[PDB]
């Protein structure tokens, strides 16, 4: 969800 992979 962040910025990469999440």
């Amino acid at each position: 969800r962040r910025a990469a992979r999440f």
